[PDB]
RNA sequence: GCUCGCGAUGCGGAGGGCUCUGAUAGCUACG
């Protein structure tokens, strides 16, 4: 009992009413108090719970961190307890992504603030709390309906929020690249550097953390949250929808589940193939779950299930980031999922709104985040790049797939990841129709 | 005592009611507080002496999707008639073990060896189902009110919507038809917030009228069992009930032998039950003959107030299935198909029941009545 | 006999907010 333990420890300590959003199948409250001179916070869909979590927050931070059920504890990464406590890092990133979402959604009064899933990327450069900035923000829980896949890179295949956040992260990564390889006055203030091995690398101590308001679909969610206490298969998403099915073993096309995709990023990096031709691989340092966190299942699904992996290409590893949930977890909303996806990256004017079921925008235009637009920015970068900084002999490219193919080493990493999955008995990844990349900027 | 069917109905009504009172110390315990009551009653002879209450249950709710057990430990559906059947299953297992103890005890079982394999019921034993009301979906949705003679019967028997399969839906009112033919559920979807679909009680009883009431696991031992009559405490509409129970799928064909489309007696009672004023309780009570006390389960969690699993969850039933499996002569089995000892797979071992269920789903689909909606599979992937 | 669209009056499981009662338990204050 949070309220009871705190008001038995401390004197009579009443509070006041702060926030009131929605009603019925959607409502939200937030409470704050001052205990021993503090300003703690608590969020919940009814008043008694908002304050109760504010109480457990105040207690854990002030006297000693709360002792809870064990599966709700976070596993520290292979390296890094530097970002203060891991749980405090989670609270920080979560509040940051919520705050920027509030900014983009005219402070939650916009109709797009109704979201079933919220995702975000956060960049940090220094252990001090000030040195932290929200890179991108996104929403979405649906996928392109197979009937509307546009082949020439004009449709978004996957608008689950965490996917959209990674794609905005790439949109930010290219911009930092042009910052470095633009007017060289931008080279001092940049996240990039020429690599100590030939090519491009990130500056030391600049990290990225991933936030999802919930556990990613697929393997990291397949568990009973009210019975914490051997299968890790790959799963594919269901037609234009939330929820995943496992793959058969060794008729419409499937998109891989979000747990599977997060694994892939934990092996071959978040930058993808084209970016690999230029930058050294980049790995998320932490994963923050708004809700539905179970340390065991999350760890299984993110990297542990493919610990049978070997033959790590030069500069690749099985990335084992920090896993953690947030202190004040979100709660389940029964009901249908929106048909839209919201994306925003740092430096952007406004949010962008895509219809998740068509992958083209609310008006019918392709996205600032689809294959075609990303290729054009990649071509911009290939133009003004010194011809010797490239990592493979990517000679002036003509087609999206082939340019992707020039990332021989990235592709080696993909090969060994698929090997790890089949050798583990978890099934065979579902590769997209290859023709979905057979276009140029023509 | 040869009787008009109306006396049979009033009798079973009386019986289930009195048993409920006895368990609730004359309806005075707070566990008497119920909106709906169901019961099973067994007969062995036409005389009133030859009638015994097999089980008693109450309830009007189903589980929150956040609380589904990946280890067979939570009850999905506590509508009363669902729960009463599960109590029947517990008595069924007990009677198997009563036969398999020794031949002085096997004389007093309701089972006997079948001349076709496994066990069969002794002749002159039949089961009757009592619901104090109409079962949700097709038998109820169109007129959930006591009809008055002024208003005869259904003025629109041919609307598309008559006879459709329907689901209960998490945090939603009503029983919904199955749209776009169907949309299978997922585990990580329902966790996200996809509302959990559960087939309606009208549908489930239809299903029991084709594949029998024993489920698949029990089919591995027993021949199929059918309710001989269905008795309604209130809200009885003969045309809708008969449509809902069997007639909507009287197109069913090529069923395994000893499977059939069962058309039980349908009847309401002389003095209908009356509405229970109050909030609907969120809890369900269960009892089988031979039980010490009632069990009280929170329907929205499907576990008991302390958090314990039910003597009725998938897991407890699997355990009773294994106990009987041990004592069964490996040649007395009705299916010799072997399966690893996990709940889902074991059920697959019931090839003939599965065939029947396939014919049931096909009958509904070819009738335009929709496609059955199953739960996410991850809830049957458990062992002991 | 029905289907579909738009209305209209109703019928029939979630969330929230405020009051009433009893009880359990932790705390004070007073005589
Ligand atoms: O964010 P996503 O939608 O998951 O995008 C990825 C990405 O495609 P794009 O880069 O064109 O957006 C992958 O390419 P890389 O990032 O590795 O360069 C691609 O995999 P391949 O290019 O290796 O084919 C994969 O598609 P799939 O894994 O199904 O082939 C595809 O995800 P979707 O196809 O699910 O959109
Ligand atoms: O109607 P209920 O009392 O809820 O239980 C039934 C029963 O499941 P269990 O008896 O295994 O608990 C059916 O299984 P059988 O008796 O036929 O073996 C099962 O159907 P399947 O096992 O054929 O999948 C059905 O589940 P479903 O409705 O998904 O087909 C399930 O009912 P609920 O899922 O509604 O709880
Ligand atoms: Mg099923
Ligand atoms: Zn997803
Ligand atoms: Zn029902």
């Amino acid at each position: 009992n949070p309220v009871m333990i705190l008001n038995e420890l401390r004197p009579g300590l009443k509070y006041d009413f702060l926030s009131e959003s929605g009603e019925s199948h959607a409502k939200s409250f937030v409470m704050s108090v001052v205990v021993d001179g503090q300003f703690f916070e608590g969020s919940g869909r009814n008043k008694k719970l908002a304050k109760a979590r504010a109480a457990q927050s105040a207690l854990a931070a002030i006297f000693n961190l709360h002792l809870d059920q064990t599966p709700s504890r976070q596993p520290i990464p292979s390296e890094g307890l530097q970002l203060h406590l891991p749980q405090v890092l989670a609270d920080a990133v979560s509040r940051l992504v919520l705050g920027k979402f509030g900014d983009l959604t005219d402070n939650f009064s916009s109709p797009h603030a109704r979201r079933k899933v919220l995702a975000g990327v956060v960049m940090t450069t220094g252990t001090d709390v000030k040195d932290a900035k929200v890179i991108s923000v996104s929403t979405g829980t649906k996928c392109i309906n197979g009937e509307y896949m546009s082949d020439r890179g004009l449709a978004l295949n996957d608008c689950h929020a965490e996917i959209i956040s990674r794609r905005s992260l790439l949109r930010f990564l290219y911009t930092q690249l042009e910052l470095y390889l633009n007017n060289k006055d931008d080279q001092k203030r940049s996240i990039f550097q020429k690599s100590e091995r030939g090519g491009f690398r990130l500056k030391e101590n600049v990290q990225f953390h991933l936030y999802i308001s919930t556990s990613p679909c697929g393997d990291a969610r397949i568990f009973s949250p009210h019975e914490p206490i051997a299968r890790g298969q790959l799963r594919t998403k269901i037609e234009s929808g939330q929820g995943t099915i496992p793959v058969r073993s060794n008729e419409r096309l499937l998109t891989m589940s979000c747990s599977d995709k997060i694994a892939r990023w934990n092996v071959v990096g978040i930058q993808g193939s084209l970016l690999s031709i230029f930058v050294e691989p980049i790995y998320f340092s932490s994963i923050i779950l708004g809700s539905l966190y179970h340390g065991d299942h999350l760890s299984r699904a993110m990297y542990q299930r493919i610990s049978n992996i070997e033959d790590l290409p030069p500069l690749y590893t099985l990335n084992k980031p920090l896993l953690s949930g947030i202190s004040n977890a979100e709660a389940r909303q029964p009901g249908k999922a929106p048909n839209f996806s919201v994306n925003w990256t740092v430096g952007d004017s406004a949010i962008e709104v895509i219809n998740a079921t068509t992958g083209k925008d609310e008006l019918g235009r392709a996205s600032r985040l689809c294959k075609h637009a990303l290729y054009c920015r990649w071509m911009r970068v290939h133009g003004k790049v010194p011809s010797h900084l490239l990592r493979s002999k990517i000679t002036k490219p003509n087609v999206y797939h082939e340019s992707k193919l020039a990332a021989k080493e990235y592709q080696a990493a993909k090969a060994r990841l698929f090997t790890a999955f089949i050798k583990a008995g978890l099934g065979a990844w579902v590769e997209k129709p290859t023709e979905q990349d057979q276009f140029s900027l023509t």
